[PDB]
C-alpha cells in the first residue's frame, strides 16, 4: 500500500523577461541576480494570465497528459497566496472551467508558499485514511509573485501553477505516511495585505525565518526517519543517506543556503559534535560534491521562471525528476516545504518505477519552449494594468485566460 | 479506534441587536425577520473583533476550558472566507497569539461557508491515516457575515468563531470515516470579490444551489451508509433513522427547507416511489413530526448570532449537543454542510458518552451571556468604521481584540 505523487503538469505565463535586461534597466550589476542569486528567466504576466487561469492550464494539462478519468477525482485543492475572492475559491473555477463532475471536494489551502504541501498532505492523508481509496485527488499550486517596480524583490519575481495527481500508484514518489517533520511560528517576515498588489517583505530576515524553521522541520522527520530504520548516524550524516533533497526555491541561490543548514543541523547534533569547531562543521556544510550529488539538477526550470510561491518546491522536484526520475526509482529523497509567515514541514519519499514514463508524458520541455520573450518596457508596462484589464490575446490550445470582470464575475476562454 | 471532534468552544462578538429593531429600521415587518427567517439576534462587530481576534478568543478559551496540552497539537487549521491577508494566514496569528509551540501545521482553508469542514475533514484524515496518531488538532471557523447597509442579506449577518478539537477521543462526535458525500460545482450564488468588504448574493439562487448541492451530497452519503449497514430501507426512511441532522444555517428557516429537502430524496429514491404523488411526498417530507425530533433543537444559538458562515454548522451542533449530549451518547447523527461557489458535503458521526462533560466545560450559556445590545444607530456607526479603526475598548479575560495596524502590521492584545 502506497500514496503519493502519481504525476505533475505545469503552466507558465506566456511573456518572460531576460534577467539581465532586468539588471540593466535598474542599474544593477548583471552578475547579482545571475550569480547572486541565480536567476536566468523570470516569467511577466498580464492581468489575463491570473491564479485560475494558470492553475485550470496546468490542471486541465495534467489530466490530458495522464489520461485522467475526471469522474475518479474525488479531492480538488489548490494552494495559492494569489486568491481572487474572498469567498468563492480557485478551486471552484478550476472545476468550471475544466468542466469537472460533481463529486469532488473542492477548496483553496493558504499559507504562502507553504499552501501548496498543505493541500498536498490533505490529499495524502485523505487517500491514507481510507476515506479516497479508489479515488485520486488534484492538488494545483498556482501563484503569482509580484513585489513591484524598483523593490529588492523584484528581480525574484514570477508566476505559474504545478498540478499534482495524488493517487494509491504515487508513480513519482510514494510518500513516508507520518514521517513529517514540522516547524512553525507567528511571524512577519513577508506578507501581502488585502488590497495590496505587491508584497511586504524583510528579504534577510526572512532568509533567516526560512532557515529556522527548515532546521525544526527537518530535525522533527530526521526523528521519525531514525525510528523507523530509514537513516542511521554512521560515516555518512542522516541526510547524506537521501538520494536528493528538493528545497523551496524562492531564489535558486536559496537551495545551496538551505543545504548548508541541513548539513549542519546533522553536524551539530552529532553525538561527537563537541570535538568540531564552527568553522570545520561549516566548511563540511558547505560541502560542493554534497550539493552536487543531491540538489544542484533539481533548479533548472525554477531558474527560467523564478519564484511561484507554492509551486516553487514542487517546479524543483518536476525539475529533479524530469532528467533522473529512471536513476532514481526506488531511492528515497527529500522535500522541504517553506511559507512565510511562518511554517516549514520536510518530508521525504521513494521514486517509482514509472517516474519516468510520467514525466515524460508532462513534456516539460515544450512547456518552457511556448513562451516569448518581452523587453523591460514592456514586462512594466503589463505590470501596470488594473487586474480587471486582460490583454486581447487568445490562449494556446487547451489553456486559459481570464476574458474580462463583468457585473463582478470574472469570465474566462479555452483556447 | 476512533476520531472525530472531541470538544468545542465558541467566541461571539461583543455587541448584537434586536433583530425586531433592525426591521423597524429599514421599513420592514419585523415578522418577516422573526418569523420568515427565524432570527432573534444578530451579532455586530467594530472593526476590533476581526478574524483573528475572535478566531483566537475561540480556540484559547477551547484549550483553557479542556485542559488542552498544546505541545499535542498537531494541526492548526482556520477554516474562514473572512481573510486578513493574501499571504499570511489567520492561523499563524492565532499560533503566535496562543503562544503555542511550533511542532503544528498552521494554515487557513477557503471555500465560503464550507471552508470550516474542509479544514476539519483534514484534521480528521490526518489523523484516521496515521499521521496525527497521538496528537490532536485544532480547527477553528472563523467569520464576519457582512452585506451591507440595506440589502436584503443585512438581516442574516453575524459573526463569530468557533474553536473544534479534533482527535482520537472524539468524545463529541465519532465521525464515520470515508462515508462522506459530497457534491460541488462552479456557480456564483454568493462571492465577495477581493477589496469589497460587503459580499455579493443572488439570494434565492443560492438557496436553490444549497438543495441541490444537499441533495447530491446527502444522496453519496446514504448510498455509502446503505452498503455498510448504518441505515436501511424500511418502514422508516434512511434518513429517519439519524437521530439528528444538523445542517448549515445561513438563516434559521433554511434549516427547515433543508431538512424537507433531506427527506423528498429518500421519498423520490424509494423503490415505491412510482406509488406517490408530488403533493404526497411534499406533505411527507414537511413532516413537522420528524423536524421537531431531529432539527428543532440545533437552531438555539444560531438564532441568537447569525450567520457566521464556516461555523454555523458547528453552532448548531454545539446548539444540538449543549442540551442533548446524554441522551444522545451512542446514538448516530448527520451533518450537512454547505459552501457557495459552491460545494456540500454530508457526513455522520456517534455521539460520544463524554460528550455532556466536554458540553458543560464549554459552558456556551456564558459565552452569549457577556453580549451587550446596541442600537441599529450604533450598529450603524461600527458598521462604517474602516477595517483598521478598532473601538478603543479592552477584550474580556482570556480575549483578543485588534487594537491598530502600524506599518502594515496588525497588532493585537489580550484581555
Ligand atoms: C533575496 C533578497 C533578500 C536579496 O536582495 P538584496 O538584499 O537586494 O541582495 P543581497 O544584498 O543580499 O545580495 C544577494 C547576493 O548576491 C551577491 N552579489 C551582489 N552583487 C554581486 C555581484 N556583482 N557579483 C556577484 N554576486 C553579487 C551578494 O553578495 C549576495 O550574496 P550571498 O547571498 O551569497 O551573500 C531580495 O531579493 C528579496 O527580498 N526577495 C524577496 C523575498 C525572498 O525571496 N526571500 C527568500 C526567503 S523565502
Ligand atoms: C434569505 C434571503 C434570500 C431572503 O431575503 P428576501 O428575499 O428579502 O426574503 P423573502 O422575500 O424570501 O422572504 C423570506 C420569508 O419570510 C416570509 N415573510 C415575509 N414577510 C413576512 C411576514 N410579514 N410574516 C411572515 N412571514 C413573512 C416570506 O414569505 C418568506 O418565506 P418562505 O421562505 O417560507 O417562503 C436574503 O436574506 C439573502 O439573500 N440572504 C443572504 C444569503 C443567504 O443566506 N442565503 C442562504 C443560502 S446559503
Amino acid at each position: 500500500k502506497r500514496v503519493g505523487i502519481e504525476a505533475l503538469a505545469v503552466a507558465v505565463p506566456s511573456r518572460y523577461v531576460d534577467i539581465e535586461d532586468l539588471a540593466r534597466a535598474r542599474g544593477v550589476d548583471p552578475a547579482k541576480y545571475t550569480a547572486g542569486l541565480g536567476a536566468r528567466e523570470m516569467a511577466v504576466t498580464d492581468p489575463g494570465e491570473d491564479t485560475v487561469a494558470l492553475a485550470a492550464t496546468a490542471a486541465a494539462r495534467l489530466i490530458r497528459q495522464q489520461d485522467v478519468d475526471p469522474s475518479r477525482i474525488g479531492m480538488l485543492v489548490v494552494g495559492t497566496e494569489t486568491g481572487i475572492d474572498h469567498s468563492k475559491p480557485v478551486a471552484s473555477h478550476v472545476q468550471g472551467l475544466l468542466k469537472l463532475p460533481r463529486t469532488m471536494r473542492t477548496y483553496d489551502t493558504q499559507h504562502a508558499c507553504y499552501g501548496g504541501t498543505a493541500g498536498l498532505m490533505a490529499a495524502v492523508e485523505w487517500i491514507a485514511s481510507g476515506a479516497g481509496a479508489g479515488k485520486v485527488a488534484v492538488v494545483v499550486c498556482s501563484d503569482i509573485a509580484r513585489y513591484g517596480l524598483n523593490t529588492a524583490g523584484e528581480p525574484t519575481q514570477g508566476g505559474g501553477a504545478v498540478a499534482l495527481l495524488v493517487s494509491e500508484q504515487p508513480d513519482l514518489l510514494a510518500m513516508d505516511v507520518g514521517l513529517n517533520g514540522v516547524c512553525s511560528m507567528d511571524v512577519y517576515d513577508f506578507w501581502r495585505p488585502v488590497g495590496r498588489r505587491e508584497a511586504l517583505v524583510d528579504g534577510h530576515y526572512s532568509i533567516t525565518c526560512y532557515l529556522e524553521a527548515l532546521s525544526g522541520a527537518y530535525r522533527g522527520w530526521r526523528e521519525k526517519a531514525l525510528a523507523a530504520g530509514l537513516v542511521r548516524w554512521s560515516d555518512a550524516l542522516p541526510g547524506e543517506q537521501l538520494a536528493r533533497i528538493a528545497y523551496h526555491v524562492p531564489f535558486c541561490k536559496m537551495a545551496r543556503k538551505a543545504h548548508t543548514q541541513l548539513r549542519l543541523c546533522d553536524l551539530e547534533d552529532a553525538a561527537d559534535a563537541a570535538a568540531s569547531t564552527p568553522e570545520s562543521r561549516e566548511a563540511q556544510a558547505k560541502s560542493a560534491a554534497s550539493y552536487d550529488a543531491q540538489v544542484a539538477t533539481s533548479l533548472g526550470l525554477n531558474s527560467r521562471i523564478g519564484n511561484v510561491y507554492t509551486a516553487s518546491l514542487y517546479l524543483a522536484l518536476a525539475g529533479l525528476l524530469q532528467h533522473e526520475a529512471g536513476a532514481l526509482a526506488g531511492q528515497r529523497i527529500g522535500l522541504l516545504s517553506y511559507g512565510s509567515g511562518c511554517a516549514a514541514e520536510f518530508y521525504s519519499g521513494t521514486v517509482g518505477e514509472k517516474a519516468a514514463e510520467r514525466m515524460a508524458k508532462a513534456d516539460l520541455e515544450a512547456v518552457l519552449a511556448r513562451r516569448e520573450r518581452v523587453s523591460i518596457e514592456e514586462y512594466e508596462r503589463l505590470m501596470k494594468l488594473p487586474a480587471d484589464a486582460p490583454e486581447a490575446v487568445a490562449p494556446s490550445p487547451g489553456a486559459f485566460r481570464l476574458t474580462e470582470i463583468r457585473d463582478h464575475r470574472r469570465q474566462y476562454a479555452e483556447g
